[PDB]
């Protein structure tokens, strides 16, 4: 009878979802000696955040099948390690959404009404009612930056206050927004137009420090801004500058560029409400984490599908199909990048020898690629059913016996809402099974799918390759591989380069001007 | 009203103060989710009805006590009318307001 | 133990899907005396096409729950009668698709290669090999008119011959086409561009006689055309004219404007292959019809959902929600008509008192509305799950306690792929519960949702109402009700009229010119 | 009877031989043609002749004079057929060894409806270029500016590039490059290019 080791503060009621087919025991997880002694006969490991599920732990745990995190975060878990030992990692990704949206709302009201200061004022014994002045919400515009689950929640709640909602999110399809009854804007237009901004981005180099000194300066004077989402999404220093200057009326942070956080100058400003990362401190949110994580462990031990799965592990993937996960992920990205807007759907097409395999994971990989920009690292799998409902993009697979050129090739067709298609293809071959991008939109070639790749679609005149190469040489950037050809027909040609580092902004720009680029992108294929 | 209901539910002022004092007392707070919970509104003047409508969007059920309110209006507001007794038994939150008849209130 | 009366030639194996929870008996259906005697204790009635399930039959059958048709057609069934007696009608809508696509293909090849004539030639004992000349398919363009299931099937098959496929179908979303790897064209562009045309439209006044003398004249000389779909989709006389003139090379009809068909002049032309409605004459297609219809009867007797359902019956619908089916159907249409293109999704919104009801059927009604143009009559319900997969449009419901003005109102938001929204609202009120359209795109009013309604969106100058009214008066057409107002802002205003008959084409045109219409539509709301 | 499945390969393999030659600095002492993949099932001896054929067109000012022409210059041909191809469904490898011992390999394939002859390997670097038009190959020192200078000089000569692909080498401090030009390179430009990137080797050959 399977053993489930619970190594963090999780109530047995909280995990009654593990039927009576399992023997459930507890251990004091943050006690290394005890934990290590306990894990050896665990089929399953539930943890919260106090326990660190380490390289050492997993090696101590040779019978392990599922390490489950009752929570959203993964920082206390070394997934890559679990992946390499065949151990399925899972979490509770949607267990905190309600508590966190509610907190965003709390912070928003608390800040517009100077609550803790008022409350503090009666705590000192003074009637300073005349000094306060709050901001009314009815009829105001609210800008939601990032329209994932929590942002869509906050959007429903705030809307019922009679606010207008607008959002910025290049990773929600326009139709999906419109269904939510939300107007999609460039982050420029939101900034200008919102009276309230609540931010709801994951943390990704794409994202960190979005709302900088330069962004705050486009915001409506009188803005109230709220970040209950991540780390340093809104620049603490530039915020302090704007509060003080009065340009922004108030703020509410739940999260800090670096926590534990004790010494910010934000704690000296009054008009800024702050709380020590409370968004998910709710008995309801912790129980949900547990009950969810229980259910996943159940599915996982019945050998059923595990949609909350973070990675791959156990025979859930053939050795022959395994190496294609990463590459298809890469096509996904690329197809994302080469698209004008966000595709309404991915059509993963698998041809040649590979078509004999179970290749349904590869559809998950493509999506995981396409959405790299709003997905945090450790996550490798994601919920397709959930993704569709939330953002409104889907994916499907099609197998085909014949592969025209290579023995096996995977083609990713990003389809645009308007009927247009971008296609990107890769294969693997050779004793090393290296990843090669072998087609982009009718253009065949062979490039290692690795490193920093620059892609340009410019005007085909003599010496454009010159201009591009020579500009790069001046930036002191080496080219590892390059490829160009035709455009279907017309003006325009298409180049792709592996470089040894990023192209800095002014340089990136100079190139667009020198070949008169239509489009110019830079993508990290690692 | 909604502001105070959330401040009280997430302990905002106590929390904020912890930081003011330069302590990381994250581990000291534990709040209450509104979602799926039942909210008692006592008294249904325009404000109480507005509050009923703002809370329903948090996904809470709203019951309320107010014997002079148009029952129609209450069902349009998504509200289940109750006796003050039953509301008191079933409420996870309660927000009290001027009733429809000013000072039928006790 | 439930009784299932099988009144047509259907094998017991063919219906083994009805578990052993039922007592199954047969009757000679086309024998009225026998049938009528048999039906009284039937809980269920399976028929094929020989039996006519009549007003008389249903009244003879007071215990009846499901009349099931092993087939696609319904002409042998009076649904409206079954609807009014609470008896659920069902069919096998997708049982013939493979046999019918294959037949289309058969006809296409048979005709391009003059097969029956060749075969006929060896039957007379002559080696007339030198006289024949067939048409090769590889590299040719094939135009598929109507991209429903069968058309998408034919499209996959023909594509594997190395043909290019293009299609005309304003009721498949552009993204859906592109996923199928098909280029969507105006029927004008298809006509010009196709070397082969196979047609795949249902029969609807929208549709009957599409390919007329005028259409055939835009087709590529050398076209081969194939109609295996419906009745008279391609005009028999105009086809005969073009075959003879040589402009079209060959044809293949499986179906006839009026069948039984014995005397067409098409039977005198050689280059036209003809067969007596064989598309579904396949033992595989009949067994499928049966096995499908069995399964529906099973679900229906377990009181489970019945997706193949053609109508409503049994407590599957509250009396209070019942009268809203038709009206919401009407919004669906309207929302279709007022949209620039085909919506990617319908957002049915139900507000006020009605929000207390089970209103999931209303989502089905909206879709049934939107697709009226490609749906045959008797069908009232349709498969939403199937609709989405096929055409790529979805629908959802949202309930809301409050209705701003009326006590109950339903709003249908057609959302465009590009994020734009058309909204059309109706209610019912009064002792008669008459259907009223009460909002279109921010404009509130009160119009009976019945009759022939003309809608114009023209330029707002003085006397435009004059021009419109006076033009109509000259066409001798009476106006029963009218409504106009503002456009959001800008130039343009919007009028809606109930008329006692159609606006003929030249007149319809004259109006557009006189108010300088942007858009002008005419819709039958019955 | 040359088999319908093999016929399209003749011209391509001829091309492979023009490449193997123009690329060896010394005239070669052996030429080795290796068919791998589905083609191996066919009788491909006539491919050897094609290879030898290009190879001698590209060095000496028919299909039966060739084998005897070769022996008169010490060049020995060999051909190989193996079912295993590790990437393409079919691929032919032409291989020329020099007196000293230095190796050159070039590979082609056909695929698609228009079975287009593509070049695919040059010394263990992978490419997918149409084996047609005037191509310029360069083996040079891999450093920043290299690509810049090649382009700038070509541009400056009014020479337009149709397609091109370059890759850094397996282990050397060098890199390779293949460009399709719309016209030939005057000799001086060839030399100016060579000097500029420290070309170990430069060549222009015309794959009509």
């Amino acid at each position: 009878l399977p053993v489930v080791l619970i190594a963090d503060k999780l109530a047995p009621s909280t995990v009654a979802a593990l039927g009576d087919q399992v023997e459930v025991r507890w251990v004091d997880g943050p006690d290394r000696d005890k934990l290590l002694a306990a894990v050896p006969e665990a089929d399953a490991l539930l943890v919260r955040s106090a326990t660190t599920v380490d390289a050492e732990v997993l090696a101590a745990a040779p019978k392990l099948k599922i390490v489950a995190r009752a929570g959203v975060g993964l920082d206390n878990v070394d997934v890559d390690a679990a992946t390499a030992r065949g151990v399925l990692v899972v979490n509770a990704p949607t267990s905190n959404i309600h508590s966190a949206a509610e907190h965003a709302l709390a912070l928003l009201l608390a800040a517009s009404r100077q609550i803790p200061a008022a409350d503090a004022s009666l705590r000192e014994h003074t009637w300073k009612r005349s000094s306060f002045s709050g901001t009314e919400i009815f009829g105001k515009t609210v800008g939601v930056v990032g329209l994932g689950r929590i942002g869509q929640l906050v959007a429903q709640r705030i809307a019922a206050f009679g606010a207008y909602v607008v959002a910025y999110d290049p990773y929600v399809s326009p139709a999906r927004a419109a269904q939510l009854g939300i107007e999609l804007l460039s982050l420029d237009d939101l900034l200008a137009r919102a009276d309230f901004i609540s931010v709801h981005l994951p943390k990704t180099p794409e994202t960190a420090g979005l709302i900088d000194k330069e962004a705050l300066a486009k915001t409506k004077p009188g803005v109230i801004i709220v970040n209950a989402a991540r780390g340093g999404l809104v620049d603490e220093a530039a915020l302090a500058d704007a509060i003080t200057g009065g340009h922004v009326r108030a703020a509410g942070l739940d999260v800090f560029a670096t926590e534990p956080c004790t010494d910010s100058p934000l704690f000296e400003l009054a008009q800024v409400v702050v709380t020590p990362h409370l968004g998910a401190s709710t008995a309801e949110a912790q129980d949900r984490a547990g009950t969810d994580v229980a259910e996943s462990v159940r599915l996982a031990l019945a050998g059923e599908f595990v949609p909350d799965a973070v990675n791959v592990g156990g025979g859930v993937v053939n050795e022959e199909v395994a190496p294609w996960l990463d590459l298809v992920r890469k096509l996904g990205v690329l197809a994302g990048v080469l698209s004008d807007e966000l595709p309404v759907s991915l059509s993963v097409q698998v041809r040649g020898e590979l078509a004999a395999e179970e290749v349904e994971v590869l559809r998950l990989s493509a999506l995981r690629g396409l959405f790299s920009a709003v997905i945090e690292d450790a996550v490798t799998f994601v919920n397709a059913p959930a993704l569709a409902a939330e953002r409104g993009v889907t994916a499907e697979i099609c197998k085909a016996s014949e592969s025209p050129n290579h023995r096996s090739v995977v083609d990713v067709r990003a389809v645009g809402a308007d009927g247009s298609v971008v296609t990107v293809s890769g294969t693997l071959y050779g004793p090393q099974l290296s990843q090669k991008i072998v087609q982009i939109n009718g253009r065949h070639f062979d490039l290692r799918a690795q490193g920093i790749n620059l892609i340009i679609h410019y005007v085909d005149r003599p010496g454009a390759l010159g201009k591009i190469g020579t500009l790069l040489g001046t930036a002191g950037v080496n080219i590892q591989a390059a490829q160009l050809s035709e455009d279907a027909e017309g003006p325009g040609a298409t180049i792709l380069l592996r470089l040894d580092q990023d192209v800095p902004d002014d340089v990136r720009t100079a190139i667009a001007a020198a070949v008169d680029a239509y489009k110019l992108e830079v993508v990290d294929l690692s």
